[PDB]
């Protein structure tokens, strides 16, 4: 981007009460642009963390908002300022808008148009090279909370460029030295977006986190290896291609996952 160092409150007046969000490292405050009148979302990013210049990661931010720029359900970049100690990214604002996560379940319906939004979004990123790895309804804005209107992805402080067959080729190396561990690990990959789209799928049907356990290692044993049923009340008044759709993505081996080509294929959602 064209960084701009001019004052941002020359340009934007802030908007009274309390902040859109609050991440790590980040505030997002609603704000008025002064000569329009235009509402947008001002993404205020600390440069620092733990002490350490931490520019390089906003700097990343940009380039993936800027790589998606022509993605109807990517957040757009409007403006760029620095100052000292901040970054502040204008981002559009999705008047009447909502975080998916407080519009709470819902109609298989309106999932099914949504998750082909979601998915379409994804598929751009990944044919990008650019895995998400923190698809969640945190990140997940929606247009209109009702009607409910489009999706709209918004954070990529996750988010990297992934390399292609030099993944399983240079990095592991020479095939008689390598070790089982090796032979056994499963890297962060585009299957690893997919995983989190099912979940959220599951979440967005049925109002159940289906690996939510009682404490943490029973959440993280629970993902390692239970097996989900699709018994639950909750799935009586679903469609078997939901269910069939789900099941095509909680896959355990990364491999065997859908990508989101296939998924915008699968006769779910068309
Ligand atoms: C990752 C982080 C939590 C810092 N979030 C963001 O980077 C973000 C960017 C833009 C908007 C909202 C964002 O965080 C979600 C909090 O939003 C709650 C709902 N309020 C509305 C209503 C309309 N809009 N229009 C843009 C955004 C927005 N949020």
């Amino acid at each position: 981007s064209m960084v701009r160092t001019e004052p941002f409150q020359d340009g934007y007046s802030l908007c009274p009460g309390r902040e859109l969000g609050r991440g790590k490292f980040a505030v997002v405050r609603k704000c008025i642009k002064k000569d329009s009148g235009k509402e947008f979302a001002a993404k205020f990013m600390r440069k620092r963390r733990k002490g350490q210049d931490c520019r390089m990661e906003i700097i990343h931010e940009i380039a993936v908002l800027e790589l998606a720029q022509d993605n109807p359900w990517v957040i757009n970049l409007h403006e760029v300022y620095e100052t000292a100690s901040e970054m502040i990214l204008v981002l559009e604002y999705a008047a009447g808008g909502e975080i998916f996560d407080q519009c709470v379940a819902f109609k298989e319906k309106d999932v099914q148009r949504l998750m082909r939004q979601i998915l379409e979004g994804v598929h751009f990123l990944h044919t990008r090279d650019v895995v998400h790895l923190d698809l969640k309804p945190q990140n997940i804005l929606l247009t209109s909370e009702s009607p409910l209107g489009d999706i709209k992805i918004v954070d990529f402080g996750l988010s990297r460029i992934l390399k292609n067959s030099e993944e399983l080729r240079e990095i592991m190396g020479t095939p008689e030295y390598v070790a089982p561990e090796i032979l056994s690990y499963d890297p962060i990959s585009m299957a690893t977006d997919m995983w989190s789209i099912g979940v959220l799928t599951y979440v967005m049907l049925t109002g159940i986190s289906p690996f939510l356990g009682n404490d943490k290692q029973e959440t993280f044993l629970n993902i390692s290896q239970m097996n989900l049923s699709y018994s639950e009340e909750e799935f009586d008044v679903l469609s078997e291609s939901a269910v069939d759709f789900i099941r095509t993505l909680l896959v355990k081996k990364p491999e065997d996952r859908a990508t989101a080509e296939e998924c915008l294929k699968h006769p779910w959602l068309t």
